[PDB]
């Protein structure tokens, strides 16, 4: 009575093994076993005969694949073979994703049983859970394979059709990426509104005042205030300009500058201002639901300063060695269990008051529940304390304890109280010889942590902004009460560029665009960072002057390919395949040759994939392509970035001796980001 188990990984059988016990061989196929040819020696001498067996897809026949064994997992499968010869039972126990039964439907199609085959699913991997999946085996699910095998033909002709254009027109050493072209373009769009982005100054009045002397139990007895209105007109602020500098199109504001900032500060010295509103109106802040994929990689990476990959490299980790649950999930959804085991754990370490009244189900609605469904938090029907598991944890270990921790805390924080405190609001009044002046303040208080004792998110430190447990203190006043000018001071200040994107804002980003999902965020990444497309200054993602040029070449030409709604409806599109109501061969062939399905004007709609890049494409000039315009210099010339074969310079045409066109270059580094190469620097570097 011997039974075979596969899963992906050696760590997750170890982990099986030790639950399942005696009578139980569990084995690792390393991921896939197979995929479709990678170079012409993949294709076995049977399919040499068929003229498409090296790009692996027959578009002929239904997009039919040539699944081959690559060539270093032959060993794998012949001893997975050798082991099933002498089992009486075959169970396939990795991820229940499409991913996952991808990779077990292969295992069926390669080892061929003659034996009874159990399905097995989990997203935690405890004693409860694995005994479980394997007493109630789940149907294998053809549509998650069929999803599965639509997203790798759909890559496999994408790189068929588009790599040559990018080897063509930009440069050979690139490789085709569909929704990595499309991240790339959120980055390369920020940083061409960086370049675009012109400034403008505004002035105010900071105020600091007194109010001690008025009452004297004022707490805190000082505090400041700005400049919001003079003789009734708002004070311009930064967010009154547009992003050349030039007003908005909105309600009339007053502009001031040092002059006038200066003589209305000096026209209120020795003068009292007045309270004429004072507002306290409570507020109730909910807990942070349970962690998600999405929102684990954004605070891992604000407060750990983790790197997606980082993060997903650790979590895959801990859920093999039976920490967390499954890591790729878009739920934030707590079964029952986990609910009382985090109320539980809150109740115990901050006592009756911080336990929400109620239990908090956060029942956020899944596209596919068949594929992921409960949020990632610690695994098991009692979850571990991070004191008791930072003695496993430490050493080597520490980058796991350090995610388990911060796990824990979101999801016994998700079952706390509501914080409470005090927003307020204070508006000032006063004269300035004959104009009268309004002055500004506004402030909360927390007058009850609740949830914030144990989980506060991390700003994005690009962005800027207040924590969510920062409290900004202001005296209780009434109106009519007199308040005292302690300082003064005329306050200049000039508008910001938009912010450039952290990688916990990339994924913000591709997950509300709908263009990335639980299983890609991170590999997007990842993928974008280490093809050269996007380099990192800090914490900032940068892109790379070739990431402009082939972003330009796909905008300009190729379009709907980078089209952030066409890219998030195909997106749709396969999971609509992964629940069985749209088929993998309607799909790709609307999509390769065209078809009357999908929104309006996409690649389908348009004619196919095959149609709209079979172009004629000796219109496309390869020189404007790796040619950035920059700006013009005082002379009125040119300026631009070339990407050449050795990396990019900048250029600029010039009169030469004979006074006919004659190149001017510098060599660039990825030392200089694109929105710090003004035409001052650009001059600098053309003198040297």
């Amino acid at each position: 009575g011997r039974r075979l188990v596969i899963v992906e990984s050696p760590t997750k059988a170890r982990k099986l093994a030790s639950y399942l016990g005696s009578g139980y061989i569990v084995e690792s196929s390393r991921g896939h076993i197979r995929d479709l040819p990678r170079a012409a020696s993949d294709v076995p001498a049977k399919y040499k005969s068929q003229p498409w067996a090296r790009l692996g897809v027959n578009v002929d026949a239904d997009f039919e694949p040539l699944y081959i064994i690559s060539p270093e997992k032959r060993s794998t499968v012949s001893e997975l073979r050798g082991l099933l010869k002498d089992v009486d039972e075959l169970y396939l126990a990795t991820d229940g994703d499409r991913e996952g039964e991808a990779i077990a439907w292969h295992l069926l199609e390669t080892l061929k049983p003659r034996i009874p085959v159990k399905r097995m699913v989990f997203h935690e991997i405890t004693e409860p859970a694995i005994r479980a999946a394997a007493e109630h085996p789940r149907d294998l699910d053809i549509d998650l394979v069929d999803a599965q095998e639509t997203r790798r033909i759909l890559d496999r002709l994408y790189g068929y059709e588009v790599s040559p254009v990018l080897w063509k027109k930009v440069a050979p050493k690139l490789s085709a990426g569909r929704v990595q072209s499309v991240a790339t373009r959120i980055i390369v769009a920020r940083e061409r509104d960086r370049m675009a982005f012109r400034s403008a100054a505004y002035w105010d009045i900071l105020a600091k005042l007194d109010a001690s002397v008025s009452d004297p139990d004022a707490a805190p007895p000082t505090f400041s205030a700005r400049l919001t209105a003079v003789a009734g007109r708002r004070v311009a602020t930064g967010r009154d300009f547009d992003s050349l500098g030039t007003l908005r199109k909105g309600d009339e504001v007053i502009v001031l500058d040092e002059g006038s900032a200066t003589a209305l500060a000096a026209g209120l010295d020795g003068t009292q201002l007045t309270v004429a509103s004072a507002e306290e109106k409570p507020y109730a802040r909910r807990p942070y639901p349970p962690f998600m994929t999405s929102t684990l990689q954004q605070e891992a990476s604000r407060k750990l300063r983790f790197s997606a990959e980082r993060t997903m490299s650790i979590a895959q980790r801990l859920y093999e060695n039976g920490y967390i649950t499954y890591m790729r999930t878009d739920s934030t959804t707590l079964s029952e269990s986990a609910i009382n085991a985090a109320r539980t754990q809150a109740r115990q370490l901050y006592g009756d008051e911080y336990v929400a009244p109620a239990p908090r189900q956060y029942t956020r609605k899944v596209k596919n529940a068949q594929e992921a469904h409960e949020a990632i938090r610690p695994a098991g029907e009692t979850f571990a304390t991070p004191d008791a598991v930072r003695r496993e944890l430490d050493g080597p270990n520490i980058d796991d304890f350090r995610l388990y921790e911060l796990i824990w805390q979101r999801t016994v924080a998700s079952q706390m109280a509501d914080a409470r405190g005090m927003t307020l609001s204070l508006r000032i009044t006063g004269m300035s010889g004959h104009q009268e002046v309004v002055f500004s303040a506004t402030g909360r208080t927390l007058t009850f942590p609740g949830f914030l004792k144990a989980y506060v998110e991390t700003v994005d430190e690009l962005v800027g902004g207040e924590a969510d447990d920062a409290e900004r203190r202001l005296p209780h006043l009434t109106p009519g009460q007199r308040l005292d000018i302690v300082e003064l001071t005329p306050d200049g200040h000039a508008t910001n560029p938009p912010a450039r994107y952290t990688e916990a804002s990339l994924v913000k980003a591709l997950e509300e665009l709908g263009i990335g999902r639980p299983s890609t965020y991170s590999s997007i990444i990842k993928t974008i960072q280490d093809r050269g497309y996007v380099h990192k200054k800090g914490s900032a993602l940068v892109p790379s002057w070739v990431a402009f040029a082939v972003t330009g070449l796909l905008e300009q030409h190729f379009g709907r390919l980078v089209d952030y709604d066409f890219t998030a409806a195909m997106e749709d599109e396969l999971d609509e395949i992964a629940a069985g109501n749209e088929r993998r061969t309607n799909w790709l062939n609307n999509f390769y040759f065209g078809g009357d399905h999908g929104v309006p004007d996409s690649v389908a709609r348009s004619g196919g994939l095959k149609k709209l890049v079979g172009i004629n494409l000796e219109g496309i000039d390869a020189r404007e392509v790796n040619s950035i315009k920059l700006f013009d210099d005082t002379h009125g010339r040119p300026i631009y970035v070339r990407v050449g074969k050795n990396g990019p310079y900048l250029e600029r045409l010039v009169a030469g001796d004979t006074g006919e066109p004659t190149p001017q270059r510098a060599n660039l580094s990825d030392s200089i980001t694109p929105d710090e190469l003004t035409l001052q620097v650009a001059e600098e570097l053309f003198a040297t």
